[PDB]
């Protein structure tokens, strides 16, 4: 791996901790302005039985995070140990864990329950994150609650860029393209046409919305993955989550339009959610 | 998905159970001669978040097992639910878990004798010999991919990466990119080829795991720097519970030059000999 000083972090200053392959760890001086300050962070590294592809994915994930730039709703890359030793990708620690676990643990006893506003606010932040990503020519391809992290201050953060790509780094029409994308969050064009665009992420955003309003429920319950695409082609779509407004449901439905261009853009989603969120506050 | 009556099993006769994605299950009449007897089996199916590649792998696995044929040291394929519903690959239930856990469980849960270890190795060589005779390359040989029945019978499993020796994209950069690096033959990566001799390299690693009682290969060496070391001649040291002879066999399996490694046929002959001596 090439040397990249701006991001390199001294191995001797990193104390690997318990597992979260990801593990918690302490990094001394990772924050330039606090040279002696130890910071709690997360570290992703290869497993002992990792494959060559696992490595290329880890490297790819790290580089995308470098080119993306910093944003409020995207997990932050803090540094990396890429020389004379195993590859370590150091990223910001999200104390509340992944969004799916977060929501399930806050389900009504039937922790601190989620208010309707919290759910709308969560969706809004994530829409902003995706809006930014798209402006950076980046397609995540793996959007899902399990891939969202929440910070101690409940800030939503898009994560796991293990499958993300530059808009131009997709091999259109090849049978092997998009073969490693979870089917239940995947846009029909991804497999049918073997393409991938920001609008493909919008479809994924929709399922994420459903996951959010079902408080961490599994999409297409009872429907096996090998039967899904037949049903989608036939017009099947998940049902309205309970306690979800028809308006938010229509938003989900709009994300699930078969024609990519008929789906809203992340910018449109952001403006709409912003309105719904503001009007709920008032 | 095509209909294969021969292997198709009725879903209504299958009752899924606890997790072992693989789950335990009870199958009624899976044994044709005993139409009313429920058999405890193991079922492999897709996870809710499975990918397209996860599906073709499962299909490939099922199809390979069909082609392979039956052998005492190969997890037996019992049937499959492929129509109108999720794909279920029903295989023989191995009550004692995978070899890696088995071995670590009985670390000085009844301690393994040198003979047991040799026997374990012998059985696996036999399975791989047959596998090889059927023109099949496993590609993912490892203790974690060996199951052990109630009678301590060794069984090679997880054919999720197995292929027909003739179905390999020779020299393509994307070839063999999903094989655990630490069990991988050097040529598998440097030249993008895979042959039976590539499997014997992995067998060598499997042997080291066995005699170390489930030890982790290349301890302390990250996968990132393993191939450079391998290219330089680095090889694992002899396991303490191992005889020099058996270690030499491992070294043989790890010869740089593929054609210079023994064949599974030769391994079985040598192992049988050693086993016959050890038991006498
Ligand atoms: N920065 C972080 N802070 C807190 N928890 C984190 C974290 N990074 C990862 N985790 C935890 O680890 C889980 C898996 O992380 P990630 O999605 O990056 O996994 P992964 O890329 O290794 C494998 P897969 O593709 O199977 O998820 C997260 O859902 C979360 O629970
Ligand atoms: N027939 C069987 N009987 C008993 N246990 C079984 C079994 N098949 C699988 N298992 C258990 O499940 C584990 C995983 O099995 P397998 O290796 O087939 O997994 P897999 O292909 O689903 C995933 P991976 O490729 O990550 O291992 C085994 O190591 C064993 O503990
Ligand atoms: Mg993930
Ligand atoms: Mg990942
Ligand atoms: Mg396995
Ligand atoms: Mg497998």
């Amino acid at each position: 791996l090439p040397e990249d000083p701006k991001w390199e972090f001294p191995r001797d200053k990193l104390t690997l901790g318990k597992p979260l392959q990801v593990v918690m760890a302490e990094a001394v001086g990772i924050d330039k302005d606090k040279p002696k300050e130890a910071v709690t962070v997360a570290v992703k590294m290869l497993k002992d039985d990792a494959t060559e592809e696992d490595l290329s994915d880890l490297v790819s994930e790290m580089e995308m995070m470098k080119m993306i730039g910093k944003h409020k709703n995207i997990i932050n890359l803090l540094g990396a140990c890429t020389q004379d030793g195993p590859l370590y990708v150091i990223v910001e620690y999200a104390s509340k864990g992944n969004l799916r676990e977060y929501l399930r643990a806050r389900r009504p006893p039937g922790e601190e329950q989620m208010t309707f506003k919290d759910l709308v606010s969560c969706t809004y932040q994530l829409a902003r994150g995706m809006e930014y990503l798209a402006s950076q020519k980046c397609i995540h391809r793996d959007l899902a609650a399990r891939n969202v992290l929440v910070t101690e201050n409940n800030v939503m953060k898009i994560a796991d860029f293990g499958l993300a790509r530059d808009i131009n780094n997709i091999d259109y029409y090849k049978k092997t393209t998009n073969g490693r994308l979870p089917v239940k969050w995947m846009a029909p064009e991804a497999l049918f046409d073997r393409v991938y665009t920001h609008q493909s992420d919008v479809w994924s955003f929709g399922v994420l919305m459903w996951e959010i309003f079902t408080l961490g429920g599994s999409p297409y319950p009872g429907i096996p993955v090998e039967e899904l695409f037949k049903l989608l082609k036939e017009g099947h779509r998940m049902d309205k989550p309970a306690n979800c407004t028809n308006e938010l449901y229509m938003m989900m439905r709009d994300c699930w339009h078969a024609v990519p261009s008929q789906r809203p853009t992340f910018k449109q989603l952001v403006e709409d959610l912003d309105r719904i969120l503001t009007l709920t506050t008032n």
